């Protein structure tokens, strides 16, 4: 048989991953789509007269088997893939896409949902009617039959295209991970680190040596302290040459074909297309609000760039950045990266940092389940609770990196909250720390600790969702709003009698010196020109590539224009991805969408203020957020949400201050 087909009978419907094999997935989408095709059919050429229920809530109840084995199938494809799940991948993909098009095309379907009027529906069944109109015409159900015929092969071509990308980039990056022969070639690393680096070579199949795998963003964390300028540089080359040459033609018709697709469904630009069901109002609010912080945060660059000369007593390659900026902060503040990884342990982090903060503010207590079965061996399990003791859902970690697990961080959910299921939410975070030897502490640096308070925050927005229709759950929310929840769980990872209660030597438990934590804090608002810039840049980028007039000849060349003709191509800081590794926007959902973490952090630096307002970490204040925009998931508009809690719509000024733009 297969285990998709029947719900899960584990607590908070957990998939059963010890019963699942890979051999369970083909049949299982090929079973889930037919049958929920099959249910499609009967909705729409029921014989009964159209109602939200026989409609709208019917095509929220199916799809039961197919949603089962999308949740575990995409799950495993970024956290722990191999060669058969990339050949199903393969396979599979083309299919969903044109499953997704065979209902999203039906027209007895579509003219159905049209016949259904908002009268006698509550606030979120009218605000879900709405919803499906506008995803059904945003997936062309308007358009004429020659059009819809197109747009089919435009859809199955971008999907493939997508897959092809992120396995090239998954293999490229896994292929130029650097091996170090000589542990002298290592010289400045922190010991815990050089540890790290035989364990990765050991489990590599390269015992002996040392491994430096390669992280999601162009900047390589060990540049800060390596001392070997030639290593630093290899790194750093290493990094930017990921996708080179197999992603650039890939790229360059990904953006030809969603300019395509965005002019026949009556669109300029694919950004009008994606701006169109995001939170900033016009493709011109967007590059505005950007024109405004990218002259300020280039000048703070340069201010930045004479401090590294000065220091160095010389001129800088892009590899040397990190470096002399470490040694101005030893300088400037007595802060040695090296001297604080012992105060950031992972278990501490968790316990005493991210898990103790959201019970402070919002009252909810974890256990701990070594006796659930996770997806992956390395996998932490936990149970979640509300205040009073009930079953709020489950949490799943998943904190190291490996070779089957793609770059960066993120969350996801196995089990969306929706009281139409009567399902709990089940949601995942990723990172991509590496992983000690046996025995060894977990030590991090405090980039992981945001990240870990990050992905949480996404965690959170997907275990407080209370919606009636799985279409709003949890983080169902336009991208230009969904890394406000996470950006703004940040905040507890500094809030500083938080920091003061995880920040402890991972020996003797002994806190940090209050006065040196008070100067850690301090050398975070250092190189906000470089953070600000690198960011700013990639934006800027990922929009010329959904903006242009004509197409491209050639990736490279495309990018080096865009960003010159932005006035962010800058030697010592290249933008925080280049074209041929910007996962974000070829292969996930955030094209013409990277300015999404600034449009958000808008919110995140605006709510820290509302904390201050009113009193800071307190019961009453957690409630307050969870209760008038946490829960919320996409059941109500988000802008609405966010001036209820508020008090008013936003204010840029907080944003601006934190990154240094007035
Ligand atoms: C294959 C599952 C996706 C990874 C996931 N999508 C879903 C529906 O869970 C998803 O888009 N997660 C978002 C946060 C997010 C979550 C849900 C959303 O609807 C949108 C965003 C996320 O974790 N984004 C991360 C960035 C990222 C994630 C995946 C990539 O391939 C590239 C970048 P973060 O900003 O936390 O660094
Ligand atoms: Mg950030
Ligand atoms: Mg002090
Ligand atoms: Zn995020």
């Amino acid at each position: 048989e297969n285990p998709f087909f029947a719900p899960s009978a584990l607590p908070y419907g957990l998939p059963p991953f010890a019963e699942i094999r890979e051999e369970h997935y083909v049949p299982a989408f090929e079973r889930g789509m037919a049958e929920q095709l099959a249910e499609v059919e009967a909705i729409a050429g029921d014989t009964e007269a159209p109602t939200f229920d026989n409609t709208v809530a019917a095509l929220e109840r199916s799809g039961q088997v197919l949603t089962r084995v999308s949740a575990v199938f995409f799950n495993q494809s970024s956290s722990d893939t191999n060669p058969t799940v990339q050949e199903i991948q393969k396979q599979i993909i083309p299919k969903l896409t044109q499953h997704g098009d065979a209902i999203h095309l039906n027209r007895p379907l579509f003219a159905r949902i049209k016949q259904i009027s908002p009268d006698g529906l509550d606030a979120e069944q009218a605000w879900l009617l709405e919803r499906y109109v506008t995803d059904f015409v945003r997936a062309g159900a308007e358009l004429g039959a020659g059009d819809q015929e197109r747009l089919k092969a435009l859809n199955e071509e971008l999907s493939t295209l997508s897959t092809r990308f992120e396995q090239n980039l998954l293999a490229h990056t896994n292929a130029s991970a650097v091996i170090v022969d000589d542990v002298a070639q290592l010289d400045g690393l922190s010991d815990d680190s050089v540890k790290a680096a035989a364990e990765t070579a050991k489990s590599r199949g390269l015992p002996g040596k040392y491994v430096i795998p390669l992280v999601l963003p162009t900047g390589q964390p060990g540049l800060a302290e390596l001392t070997d300028r030639a290593l630093r540089e290899r790194i750093h080359r290493a990094s930017i040459q990921r996708g080179v040459p197999d992603n650039e033609e890939l790229i360059v018709r990904i953006a030809t074909l969603r300019a395509e697709r965005a002019k026949l469904l009556g669109y300029p630009t694919h950004a009008a297309y994606v701006v169109a069901d995001q939170t900033a109002p016009t493709t011109e609010a967007v590059t505005e609000m950007l024109g405004k912080l990218t002259p300020p945060a280039v000048a703070n660059a340069h201010r930045e760039a004479d401090e590294l000369r000065e220091q160095a007593g010389h001129d800088l390659e892009p590899w040397d950045w990190s470096f002399y900026a470490e040694k101005v902060l030893k300088e400037r503040y007595a802060i040695d990266g090296r001297q604080m990884r012992p105060y950031f342990e992972l278990d501490r982090v968790l316990r005493d940092g991210v898990f103790h903060a959201a019970t402070l503010l919002y009252g909810i207590t974890f256990t701990e389940r070594p006796d659930l079965v996770g997806y992956h061996p390395d996998v932490r399990v936990f149970e979640v609770f509300n205040e009073d003791g009930s079953q709020l859902g489950l949490f799943l970690g998943d904190y190291y990196a490996r070779p089957s697990k793609r770059g960066g961080a993120w969350m996801n959910s196995l089990v969306k909250q929706s009281t139409l299921e009567g399902t709990r939410p089940v949601v995942v975070n990723n990172l991509n720390i590496a992983k000690p030897p046996a025995g060894e502490p977990t030590l991090m640096t405090f980039e992981e600790v945001n990240t870990m308070f990050h992905e949480f925050g996404h965690a959170l927005h997907g275990l407080f969702s209370e919606v009636h229709y799985p279409r709003f759950s949890g983080t169902a929310v336009p991208r230009d709003f969904v890394e406000y929840p996470s950006q703004v769980n940040e905040m507890w990872a500094v809030w500083p009698s938080v920091l003061a209660n995880y920040a402890r030597h991972w020996q003797t438990g002994d806190p940090m010196p209050k006065d040196l934590l008070d100067r850690m804090l301090k050398s975070q608002k250092y190189n906000q020109g470089y953070k600000t810039v690198e960011y700013l840049a990639a934006t800027l980028l990922d929009w010329s590539w959904h903006t242009f007039q004509t197409p491209p000849e050639n990736a490279l060349t495309f990018e080096h224009e865009a960003l010159t003709t932005a006035g962010v191509d800058l030697k010592l800081v290249p933008p925080r991805y280049r074209s041929t590794y910007f996962a974000h926007i070829w292969s996930s959902g955030y094209s013409a969408g990277y300015y999404s973490y600034i449009w958000s952090e808008v919110l995140d630096a605006d709510t820290v203020d509302w904390f201050h307002e009113n009193g800071g970490l307190l019961r009453e204040n957690g409630d307050t957020f969870r209760q008038k925009l946490l829960s919320k998931g996409g059941s109500v508009d988000p802008m609405t949400a966010f001036q209820s809690f508020r008090g008013r719509t936003p204010r840029i000024e907080p944003l601006l201050d934190r990154r240094g733009l007035l």
